[PDB]
């Protein structure tokens, strides 16, 4: 389900983010490599990145594209915490391109979990951090089983 934050659970995710938004392509080339190292067969999902080993790829434009369009949407989230269909609608509109697309929920949560990894979050900050992630994880998953326009 989505759940509200409280406007201290609002800032507690802001102030979670803040070291990321302040390098936001440096911390997604390291997350996005880290998590196609633990979690390989995710590569091949990934038609540019597809047959070649993965140190070879990580240096490319390409790969860092990549890595950097999936922070840009966490960022614009973060943003959008305290706007339930503002944050819905940044969701709503990156869903469509992985509708259909045969990534599992599994290889997503991989990447959520490589993502909180990072961040090495003190218990309070995780909890309001994990609200966020839960309501975006919500939404993202009904967008992909065709049950976006209702966030509208
Ligand atoms: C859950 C966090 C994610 C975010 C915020 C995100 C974001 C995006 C964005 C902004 C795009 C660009 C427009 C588009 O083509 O959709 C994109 C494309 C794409 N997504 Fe993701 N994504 C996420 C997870 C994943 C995962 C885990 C995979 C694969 C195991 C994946 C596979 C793809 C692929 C294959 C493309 C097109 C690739 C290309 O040729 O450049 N996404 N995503």
């Amino acid at each position: 389900a989505f759940v509200g934050l409280s406007d201290s659970e609002e800032k507690l995710v802001r102030d979670a983010w803040a070291p990321i938004h302040g390098d936001l392509q440096g911390t997604a080339n390291t997350v996005f490599y880290n998590y196609l190292k633990k979690y390989p067969s995710n590569q091949d999902k990934f038609e540019t990145l597809k047959g070649h080993p993965l140190d070879e790829v990580k240096d490319t434009a390409n790969f860092k594209l990549i890595a950097g369009r999936i922070f840009t949407i966490f960022d614009n989230c973060v943003k959008n915490v305290g706007n339930d269909k503002g944050f819905q609608k940044v969701i709503a509109d990156m869903s469509g391109p992985h509708v259909a697309r045969p990534i599992t929920h599994g290889s997503y949560n991989d990447l959520r979990g490589v993502i909180y990894d990072s961040m090495h979050l003190d218990s309070t900050h995780g909890a309001a951090w994990n609200k966020m992630m839960d309501n975006f994880f919500y939404v993202f998953y009904e967008c992909l089983d065709g049950r976006c326009s209702q966030f509208s």
